[PDB]
């Protein structure tokens, strides 16, 4: 079912001029070559050339064939072959004496290469001494591509009981035309030429002088490839004369697929020949007792259709079990795939990216609600809900954390409770209970299929407004830092800085601005250098993967060297203590903390629970939609019901303990996904999916309280450059940003995307203007004191695309612009 | 003769794929580097003729 | 230099005597800003973000 093929050439040794046989390629269902170093290249398929096949056919149509030869040693075979050459007027009688000595010569394998110092091509002459070829020579193709352990694999691949074939090539100047000799032994016998213990059955001998359009190495490769095929081997095993071998060779040539040179080859056009090749293979096996091996091993007998992540199912809890069965079989791969240093770099980046907003929001919430909930509670909740969500989640690329609308709701609830005279930390328990009940009810009826109705319109609007608000807030923080310490002519000294610096300071604002600009510039420069060609690829990519930590370390050291100037630093709480121990505990009694809780509040607490559920559900589902789009080479499936269930349940349980509930964050998740992306020379080659990164980030956030000495030396202004870098980078994939950019270019320089060719310019501009008006309305209502009515407006965007726009544009334009898929439109 | 030489050059830079039992996609995609090398060998010379438009002296060098 | 305290009665009629608080960083900021703006306008000259006449006039200045 498989055999061994060995190809040898007549060469000369560099040390002292002599002739000998050296092996050059081996065949076990695949071709392996060896270079001048002496180490075999990687196995590959065989790709012959037109000239080799043509000359092989020409020389084989008249070559002599000896069948059922009764010989055991090489000398008897060579004698009979030379006698048959003489009989058929192939060679002159004065040439046998030299050829016999040439064939009966020592054979040296690869293991003896370094002892001699290498070999060079040689040409036999009438006298018998080597000489250089007259015609020009060229470097070999296979040894240049594939050549630039193995014995165990070689001994394993060969079946225990099989025969082997030997092919010998070499040039002789005392000849007229090339000669081919094919001899099959009557009974397989051992030979001194091959060191392997496999017996030898077939023998090829290819001789001749130099001539144009004849390369003997390629011709020997073609002969070995012909012998390697099963059909020709079976035909030779049953052939009784040369006619059967000629017919088999004609059949082999008939089923060959030759492709001509082109100008701009592509991997897409080359894949349009897939059926044709298949057909040819079938024809090759049409009239043979054998059968193909890969009859249906090239395509999956399944469908890429009805298998959709979200779909209505006739049974309860269908989505949950479907997501579990789709994702969990990849758990070992998720664990293993996290052994690259890129995972470590992403962990380091996301650690700061998730730690800073948590601290800021915790401080603001502590100063807003009279320290009912502070920083330590938020840190602990983030750590726990990150560890558990990474261990038991379906999409481990999401980052959980506190957000803005949640803070707005907390402020409104605290104000309402203060006005009505009720407690604050107790009602949150009942809100969490109602959240648990509501999420159980929703997941039980798989009511997540509504996510299908959200098109690209709302996703782009939401992402653009989030990124823009992020950048605005960063610049607002910088301007606040400027406002705290103005640029004056006089500054009072001996100011007290123990709680916080009172009054202006000399060189704070400009230093902070300089540090931010330097961090941003260094990060962008390293990002550009990642795609450069200025170093070895491995070291270049290793350096470029660690750009953000390198820039952070550089700027931290620069700030550390300066002594007298003051810059704000990161601060974390001293220990795992509750923010206010006077009126709070680790566990909250639902019945009442200091006074009894009214029954009407317990029965009416469902109303804010619905709003919280809407906010969390909408944000998480839109984030999952954006992160897991088909364009970003996401191979493993992403679940929708399991993530929502986990998040809302975890929120309720945390609300029981007094810690706040969280939700998926868009910018952090997008940054985490972009960090774990391997790009090809551009094209997104792959995305590394694993669960280690999130778990490590959560553990580090939890343990941050134990790292005061390290975190106390990191200035706050450095992270602003990182925030700006994140905000700018997270704006690349947005399509509305591109359509806004095209508002300024003249129509001569527009790209070749479908939505430019299919529709006219002033319709694209009207579309963009409508979307910008929607964005402006969203911003205005966000600034309006009626902020809690913000999410509803967002979903009100869905009917607009469904009703109003079809009354203004046409179906082709709307389908080309609002495309569900990026590549396909 | 020039057309015959060009046809010979065309035939030099073509590769044949024998009938292999490997999966179709892998076998067809294995040809990209070899074909790229062959085409790079095809376009390296591109010699036609030197700038022999006119052998003018112009009486003013 | 960058210190914690500065003298607040320093005569600067011929030349500023003694250190001053915010001169060095303001100078560095101005230099970096000028260089960055010049480079950005030089790049924008060859861009395709405006009508050619106005774009070239702006990039020339
Ligand atoms: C999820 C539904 C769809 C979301 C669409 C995208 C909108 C997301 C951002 C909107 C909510 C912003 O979230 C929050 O809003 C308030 C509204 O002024 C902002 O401003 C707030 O600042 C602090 C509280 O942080 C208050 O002292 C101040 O009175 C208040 O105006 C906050 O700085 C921002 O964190
Ligand atoms: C349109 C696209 C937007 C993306 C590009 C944005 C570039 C310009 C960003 C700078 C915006 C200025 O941001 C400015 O920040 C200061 C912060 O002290 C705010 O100042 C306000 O909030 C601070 C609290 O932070 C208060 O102490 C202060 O009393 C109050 O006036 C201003 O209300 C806001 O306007
Ligand atoms: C704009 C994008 C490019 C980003 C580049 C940003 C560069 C920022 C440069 C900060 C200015 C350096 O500021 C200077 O640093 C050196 C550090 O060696 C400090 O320290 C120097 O003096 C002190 C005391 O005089 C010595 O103890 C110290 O050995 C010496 O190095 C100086 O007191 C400070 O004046
Ligand atoms: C060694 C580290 C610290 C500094 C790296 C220097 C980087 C920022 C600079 C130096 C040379 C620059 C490259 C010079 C040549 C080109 C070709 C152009 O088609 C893409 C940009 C690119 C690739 C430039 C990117 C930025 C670049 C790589
Ligand atoms: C002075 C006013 C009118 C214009 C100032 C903006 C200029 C300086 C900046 C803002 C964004 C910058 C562009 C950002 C993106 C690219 C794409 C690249 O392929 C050509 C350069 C180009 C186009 C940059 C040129 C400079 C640029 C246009
Ligand atoms: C802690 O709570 C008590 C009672 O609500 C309050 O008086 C005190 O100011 C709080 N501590 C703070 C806000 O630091």
């Amino acid at each position: 079912h498989k055999v061994y093929v060995e190809l040898q050439e007549l060469v000369m040794d560099e040390k002292n001029q002599e002739l000998r046989w050296m092996e050059a390629a081996r065949w076990v269902q695949l071709e392996e070559n060896l270079g001048e170093n002496g180490a075999w290249g990687r196995p590959h398929l065989s790709h012959l050339t037109f000239w080799s096949l043509l000359e092989l056919r020409r020389v084989f149509t008249k070559g002599t064939v000896l069948l059922d030869l009764q010989e055991t040693s090489l000398a008897g075979v060579a004698n009979q072959l030379l006698d048959r050459f003489i009989f058929e007027d192939q060679i002159r009688p004065q040439d046998r004496e030299e050829l016999l000595r040439a064939l009966l010569l020592k054979h040296s394998h690869a293991g003896e290469l370094e002892a001699l110092g290498g070999v060079k091509p040689a040409v036999l002459t009438r006298s018998g001494d080597p000489s250089q070829p007259l015609l020009p020579q060229h470097s070999s193709l296979e040894t240049q591509l594939f050549c630039e352990h193995s014995p165990s694999g070689i001994l394993e691949k060969i079946p225990p009981d099989s025969e082997a074939t030997l092919v010998l090539v070499g040039r002789a100047d005392f000849l007229e035309q090339p000669v081919l000799g094919f001899v099959r032994l009557q009974e397989a016998a051992e030979l001194e030429a091959v060191e392997l213990p496999v017996p030898i059955r077939f023998l090829f001998v290819l001789l001749g002088p130099e001539a144009p359009h004849i390369d003997y190495t390629q011709l020997g490769r073609a002969a070995a490839t012909l012998m390697s095929e099963r059909v020709f081997r079976i035909d030779a095993y049953m052939a009784q004369s040369r006619g059967e071998l000629l017919h088999s060779l004609e059949g082999f040539l008939d089923c060959s697929l030759v492709l001509p040179p082109t100008d701009a080859p592509s991997e897409q056009a080359l894949l349009s020949l897939v059926p044709v090749q298949r057909e040819l293979l079938r024809r090759r096996y049409q009239s043979s007792p054998a059968k193909p091996d890969s009859s249906f091993y090239k395509g999956l007998d399944l469908n890429g259709g009805p298998d959709d992540p979200l779909q209505q199912t006739g049974q309860l809890f269908g989505g949950l079990v479907r997501d579990i069965r789709r994702r969990y079989p990849y758990y070992l791969s998720d664990i293993t795939d996290a052994f690259s240093p890129q995972v470590l770099a992403a962990v380091i980046f996301i650690y700061f990216a998730a730690l800073s907003p948590a601290i800021t929001f915790g401080g603001l919430l502590g100063e807003k609600t009279r320290n009912q909930m502070g920083v330590s509670e938020l840190l602990i909740s983030t750590a726990v809900q990150g560890i558990l969500f990474a261990l038991l989640g379906a999409q481990p690329l999401l980052v959980v954390g506190f957000s803005g609308p949640l803070l707005v709701f907390e402020e409104a609830f605290f104000s309402f409770c203060e006005t009505n005279g009720l407690e604050y930390i107790v009602g949150r328990v009942w809100i969490g209970f109602w959240l648990i009940l509501l999420v159980v009810l929703v997941v039980a009826f798989e009511g997540s299929f509504l996510v299908r109705f959200i098109s690209r319109y709302t996703q782009e609007i939401f992402s653009f407004l989030i990124s823009l608000i992020f950048i605005y807030e960063t610049f607002s923080k910088l301007i606040k830092i400027f406002q705290d310490h103005p640029l004056q002519k006089t500054y009072n000294y001996n100011v007290l800085m123990v709680p916080k610096p009172q009054g202006p300071l000399p060189n704070t604002a400009l230093l902070s601005l300089v540090l931010m600009a330097g961090t941003f510039f260094f990060a962008m420069m390293l990002r550009k250098f990642k795609n450069s060609s200025y170093f070895p690829g491995k070291l270049r990519r290793v350096i470029g993967d660690f750009g953000v930590p390198i820039s952070i370390l550089i700027m931290v050291l620069v700030d550390f060297f300066i002594q007298d100037t003051y810059t704000q630093k990161l601060s974390v709480p001293d220990g795992f203590k509750v923010s206010n121990s006077s009126a709070r505990g680790w566990v909250i009694h639902p019945l009442g903390l200091r006074s009894e809780f009214p029954i009407w509040m317990m029965f009416a607490s469902a109303l804010p629970a619905l709003l919280v559920f809407i906010l969390i559900f909408l944000e998480s589902q839109i984030t999952t939609l954006i992160v897991s789009k088909p364009e970003r080479k996401m191979v493993k499936g992403s679940g929708f019901h399991l993530d929502l269930l986990l998040v809302v349940g975890m929120g309720g349980v945390a609300a029981l303990f007094g810690m706040p509930w969280l939700s998926a964050t868009t910018v952090r998740s997008v940054t985490h996904a972009n960090a774990l992306t391997v790009m090809g020379k551009a094209q997104i080659q792959e995305v590394k999916e694993q669960r280690i990164s999130g778990l490590l980030v959560a553990v580090l956030v939890g343990l941050s309280i134990l790292m005061e000495p390290i975190l106390s030396r990191i200035p706050l202004a450095v992270l602003f450059g990182i925030f700006l870098y994140m905000g700018v980078t997270s704006l690349s994939g947005i399509q509305l940003f591109d359509r806004i950019l095209l508002l300024f270019k003249p129509p001569k320089y527009h790209p070749d995307v479908p939505y430019v060719k299919r529709v006219k310019t002033w319709r694209m501009h009207l579309f963009t203007g409508i979307q910008i008006i929607c964005l402006a309305v969203l911003w205005v209502v966000k600034s309006t004191p009626a902020s809690l009515a913000l999410p509803f407006v967002l979903i009100l965007t869905v009917p607009l695309r469904r009703v109003l726009l079809p009354l203004i544009f046409r179906n082709v334009e709307l389908q080309c612009l609002d495309a569900d898929d990026a590549k396909a439109t």
